[PDB]
């Protein structure tokens, strides 16, 4: 029902070809086991031939007769085999792909045209509800899924089952025993894969839990970067960040350890079962003689038949996820629930006029529970007149204008256009008789001529001319270049808003409506253009019956009748003078109103260079990958020898050889493969593991040892920094992971395959590699064209989608309604191009897959053809033919693994490129010397002379210009300024966060410019507005080690004693040992600040700095901190920039700073004697 038929709906001839393609899909899937049925038949005769060939040791020429005859007979069969299947698989392939396009093409185009139509046909509803953009976003993403759902995936789906159901048919008929054995190994292989999901999901969350700590430390620190710098607590965060990484790495290796155990064991159970299938498969031959090895190989193919089921599930998942998502929204997608608007029939008034009538209308907006904005209404406006409505709290008048256009059916009552109800008449016609001017105009992106043409489809520029000329819009447009053909670029913001609205009036003027609706058209506009547009409105009035709502009473003066609402409740009606006479609601208002990243530059091999530099030793891991590499072909070699000697060899000795090779297939793989895979995994695993440490180490420290506009004023963000730490280290981990993987398969194929390739007849080698690279490139060139079409497809619908998205985001198109079909008209022409392109890719995708399978039969052809014929012609052998199959599985593991790790090499390379350029850094200030920290430098007399400053934004109009100050030791230097900066900046420059553009600053008289960065920050009293508390023990919070300073219990006691935070310290559990409770969630600012104060006097700075410390606070908290602050200072130099001028009254030197320029400076009463900026500051303080 709703699930399937509509998903597939219509398509009369489409449905017919849909089955033809389906039909063609079956015989395609059927062909593959039939192709493998052939493999047994050729095996059978060749085996019978081999049995007599080893059986000779007497006659020779006899072996030259019959054995070659059968082979020649087989050569006769060979030709009809690849061809019979090849011509078959070629044709039906091109057919099954036409399903992917031709069926999908007409369906989607049918879906698109109705969907795009039904949306505009829902009318009011989208404004009533949902997302109106996020909605039309996902929905168009959903229709994209349909192409994946109704495409050849289904054709592929039937193909798989044909190999599945059709595959097992042949198996069971030719025996029921091997099936069961194969049926027995299915859950076991599913069991091992079950270990995987448990391991992956569990180990991911652990690592996530581990790096979360590393992430959390990086989280607050990078936010607290300004805090840590001043106090120089970097090296502690340094050590911790290494500690969390140490744990995150150990969970990493165990994941790798266990993973390799699973992946290793997973393949064991495959090869063991694979061996077990043969051992019981062989036993039915030697002592039994039922199978000649036909089905034995064929039952293996049933596993290949079983893998198609594994290939089937995604296609089902592709269909189902397409089905479910589409049909549920399909109910919304299609039809026209409508039934308040529609498009059609109804009554056409020819009366060419109508007195507007509103009668007892009770209405509510579709917000449901929201109260009725309008409860009852009575308004009747005579023809030719102009009625004015007004209000206060908002809307309720706007409702009356909205209902008149029948945009909302009233709950009770009726609105009568002319004498008749509005609900009888055709809506399309109604909209045309109603012009509407909204307060905020909108212009579609087109010429001004076209935006008017959107008002009425059939029109000529003469009417366009007369329209604007009467609307006085004909001035700015002429001066404007391109004239009427002038486009409106980048949506609607180009020109003056007043001109925009004026055009909208001209648009409504072409409409020549018999009703005119003005909603606050004059509102939200400059005073000058208002009078201009008003005149246009005035010239748009007097000729047409109208109703106007705005908040400008100047325009209401000339109205014939005014009606009060104030919330939508009707009260007064009549002429202006009559209203003012009442001195009512009207009169009352009148007098009252009188995050992305990744710059382009790449690595270019510097990766492995820096990697090996950071990778101290690992030659055992890769060498282990090599011995495992050459291990793979041995399997392909052993099995080749098994059936090889089984095919060519006599009845004697058959048991031992098969027995000997069977065990060999086990121990060479099962014993060794598990070892080497786990052996390498422990190596390259820990390799990537420790790389994750050193990198993130050498990054975060390279990040912390540099600030300088990467931190102070970056265009970046906290998330952007953390993101860098995550992806980069994770990617390069895969980069190295891709290295060993390739080298592993490299020797596995190139190295060993060649050795095997070398023992061929040298033509067989060439002929084989005349296939594999060609089919590889053929598979590659397909991938390019595939994405090439996919991208080109996305671009075409993009332009169509944008102009589509343009329409739905603009809901005002429905008030004119002229463009309803007109918009869908352009979309049709817009959608017409991908349609032909869909037809175009039908042929393109059709030929690609066809050619892909065309190389398949050609491969098996040349394999057995040349394996027969000339080789059959002279010295036909059991070898070199199965070695071809060996070279194939090497060609299969090459493309599969290499192309898989190809994009892994990509994102890593890019991510590595970022992390490399970042780690180069620009260390700037770390240690050096620059000064000797003289014993006479304690003092604290701070000099400022001719200091100018700007934070690193060049044309930012620097806040400091021509600034000079001075402060004596042991006294408070007060500071006060307007807002923002120059307050804060002064304190910042003393931290030497940024060296000023010009001038100099001195502390003992020594040059800060030439002073050591560290020691300058060794004595500082910095206290911010809202102090950031690191999550840790408050005791460890109270004491932040400046350099060597150990946590001192007796000291932090004095800290608490002075900071008056000892109150909380006295009581409460754990006392000093109390954690902040998840980012200090249990404490308020006053408490936090006391601790910050305690942090300051621990260091015992000779210089204290208070940046708006008491700015956020209240009541006793303000006084108790001030008590601490006052007691914190007066022993040493301090600078307070605080905005509290009531508590500044005790200060030694108060300084008035005007935007970089100190205006007045001196003691309070002295400045108080003066007048200027400062006295005003106190005057405004009240």
């Amino acid at each position: 029902v709703s699930v399937l038929t509509m998903f597939r709906y219509a398509g009369w001839l489409d449905r017919l070809y849909m089955l033809v393609g389906t039909l063609a899909a079956i015989i395609h899937g059927v062909a593959l086991p039939l192709m493998m049925l052939i493999f047994g038949d050729m095996t059978d005769s060749f085996a019978s031939v081999g049995n007599v060939s080893k059986n000779s040791t007497n006659m020779s020429e006899a072996d030259k007769r019959a054995m070659f005859a059968k082979l020649e007979e087989e050569m006769t069969t060979y030709a009809y085999y690849y061809t019979g299947i090849g011509a078959g698989v070629l044709i039906v392939a091109y057919i099954q792909v036409s399903f992917w396009c031709l069926a999908a093409g007409r369906q989607i185009h049918k879906i698109r045209q109705k969907f795009f139509h039904a949306i505009m046909n829902q009318e009011i509803g989208w404004f009533d509800v949902h997302d109106v953009g996020e909605l039309n976003t996902r929905l168009t993403d959903d229709v994209s899924k349909i192409n994946e759902g109704i495409g050849d995936k289904i054709g592929m789906f039937f193909q798989a089952m044909a190999t599945f159901f059709g595959g097992f048919i042949i198996g069971f008929t030719r025996g029921w025993k091997l099936t069961l054995v194969i049926l027995a190994i299915s859950p076991v292989l599913g069991l091992s894969a079950g270990i995987w999901a448990k391991i992956l999901s569990s180990f991911t969350d652990k690592e996530l839990h581990a790096y979360a700590k590393a992430g959390a430390v990086a989280e607050e620190v990078l936010a607290a970067i300004r805090t840590v710098i001043a106090f120089g607590g970097q090296k502690k965060e340094l050590e911790r960040y290494n500690n969390n990484l140490e744990e995150a790495k150990r969970l990493g290796i165990k994941k790798a350890i266990t993973a390799n155990i699973s992946m290793g064991a997973a393949f064991l159970l495959i090869y063991a079962s694979y061996a077990l299938a043969f051992w019981y498969g062989t036993s039915l031959v030697i002592s039994k003689e039922y199978s000649i090895g036909q089905v034995l190989t064929v039952f293996f193919s049933v596993l290949i038949g079983a893998f198609s089921v594994g290939q089937a599930s995604p296609n089902i998942e592709a269909f189902a996820n397409a089905r479910g998502a589409a049909y549920e929204v399909f109910k919304i997608i299609d039809n026209k629930p409508s039934i308040d608007s529609f498009s059609k029939s109804g009554h056409k008034p020819d009366n060419i006029q109508g007195n507007l009538e509103f009668k007892n209308i009770h209405f509510s907006y579709p917000s449901r529970k929201e109260v009725q904005i309008l409860k009852g209404l009575n308004l009747k406006v005579k023809s030719g007149q102009t009625v004015a409505l007004v209000g206060n709290s908002g809307c309720g008048k706007s409702t009356t204008v909205q209902l008149m256009q029948r945009l909302y059916d009233p709950l009770d009552g009726m609105v009568s256009i002319d004498g008749q109800d509005i609900r009888t008449i055709n809506v399309r016609y109604l909209r045309e008789i109603i012009g509407v001017v909204s307060q905020e105009p909108v212009l579609f992106a087109t010429t001004i001529a076209e935006n008017i043409r959107y008002g009425r489809e059939d029109v000529t520029m003469d009417e366009i001319e007369k329209a604007v000329k009467e609307a006085n819009a004909y001035d700015f447009i002429m001066k404007l270049p391109h004239q009427f053909d002038t486009l409106v670029g980048e949506r609607g913001a180009q020109l003056s808003g007043g001109q925009k609205q004026r055009i909208a009036i001209a648009r409504a003027l072409v409409r020549n409506p018999k009703i005119l609706l003005l909603d606050e058209a004059t509102s939200a506009l400059d005073t000058e253009s208002e009078a201009v547009v008003q005149a246009a409105l005035d010239k748009a009035r007097e000729g047409r019956t109208t109703i106007v709502i705005a908040h400008r009473l100047s325009t209401v003066r000339n109205a014939d009748v005014i009606a009060g609402f104030d919330g939508g409740v009707i009260v007064e009606q009549g002429n202006h003078d009559e209203l003012m006479r009442e001195k009512g609601i009207y009169f009352k208002l009148v007098m009252t109103q009188t995050l992305d990243e990744d710059v382009p530059p790449a690595s270019f091999w510097r990766i492995l260079k820096l990697n090996s530099t950071e990778w101290p030793y690992f030659v055992v891991g890769i060498f282990c990958a090599i011995i495992n590499g050459g291990l793979q072909p041995a399997f392909s070699v052993i099995f080749s020898k098994v059936v090889g000697v089984f095919t060519n060899g006599g009845p004697p000795e058959t048991q031992r050889q098969n027995s000997n090779l069977f065990s060999l297939l086990f121990l060479i793989l099962g014993i060794i493969s598990f070892i080497t895979f786990f052996l390498q995994g422990f190596t390259f695993g820990k390799a990537g593991e420790i790389l994750t440490k050193r990198l993130r180490y050498m990054v975060f420290k390279s990040m912390l040892r540099q600030d300088v506009s990467w931190f102070d004023d970056p265009k970046n963000t906290t998330g952007a920094l953390t993101t860098r730490l995550a992806n980069d280290a994770a990617q390069v981990k895969g980069a190295t992971g891709s290295r060993l993987a390739v080298i592993f398969q490299n020797i596995a194929n190139l190295g060993t395959g060649i050795i095997i390739s070398l023992i061929y007849g040298w033509q067989l080698t060439l002929l084989l590699l005349a296939i594999v690279p060609i089919i590889a490139i053929a598979g590659v060139v397909e991938m390019k064209m595939l994405s090439g079409q996919a991208l080109k497809d996305k671009k075409e619908l993009e332009g169509s989608g944008k102009i589509a998205t343009e329409a739905i985001e603009n809901f005002r198109t429905v008030v004119s309604l002229t463009r309803e079909q007109k918009f869908e008209t352009m979309y049709a022409q817009s959608l017409q191009i991908p349609y032909r392109n869909a037809m175009k890719k039908a042929h393109v995708f059709g030929i690609t897959f066809s050619f892909t399978q065309a190389m398949m039969y050609f491969s098996y052809a040349a394999c057995f053809r040349f394996g027969a014929y000339l080789v059959t012609q002279q010295l036909m052998t059991f070898e070199n033919v199965l070695l071809v199959f060996s070279a194939i599985v090497f060609g299969a593991m090459a493309v599969g693994q290499v192309s898989s790790f190809a994009p892994d090499y990509a994102k890593a390379t890019v991510s590595a490129s970022h992390i490399i350029r970042i780690i180069e850094k620009t260390p700037e200030i770390d240690s050096y010397s620059t000064q000797g920290l003289k014993p006479n430098m304690l003092e604290g007399n701070v000099q400022f002379s001719g200091v100018v400053f700007n934070y690193p934004t060049r044309p930012s109009i620097p806040v400091l210009q021509g600034l000079s100050l001075e402060v004596k030791k042991g006294q408070t230097l007060a500071l006060v300024g307007s807002s923002g900066c120059g307050k804060s900046t002064v304190v910042q420059l003393l931290e030497r966060f940024y060296d000023p553009m010009a001038g100099s600053v001195f502390l003992d008289g020594k040059e800060i410019k030439q002073l050591n960065v560290q020691w300058l920050r060794a004595q500082l009293g910095i206290v911010s507005q809202e102090p950031i508390l690191f999550d840790c023990s408050i005791a460890e919070n109270i004491a932040y080690g400046d350099n060597s300073r150990v946590v001192s219990y007796e000291e932090i006691v004095r800290a608490a004693k002075e900071a008056n935070i000892h109150q909380f310290i006295d009581s409460l559990p754990d006392k000093y040992n109390t954690r902040v409770g998840d980012k200090g969630t249990q404490l308020s600012g006053g408490q936090k600040q006391r601790i910050a104060i305690a942090r300051a006097l621990v260091r015992q700075p000779h210089i204290l700095l208070l940046d708006e410390a008491t700015s956020a606070l209240d009541t006793e908290s303000e006084k108790v901190v001030q008590e601490a602050l006052d007691k914190a200072r007066e022993g040493r130099t301090c600078i307070v920039i605080a905005h509290r001028l009531s508590t500044i009254q005790n200060a030694d030197l108060i300084v008035v700073i005007q935007n970089g320029k100190v205006k007045e400076h001196g003691t309070h009463q002295q400045l108080l004697a003066q007048k200027g900026i400062y006295f005003s500051m106190v005057s405004v303080q009240a």
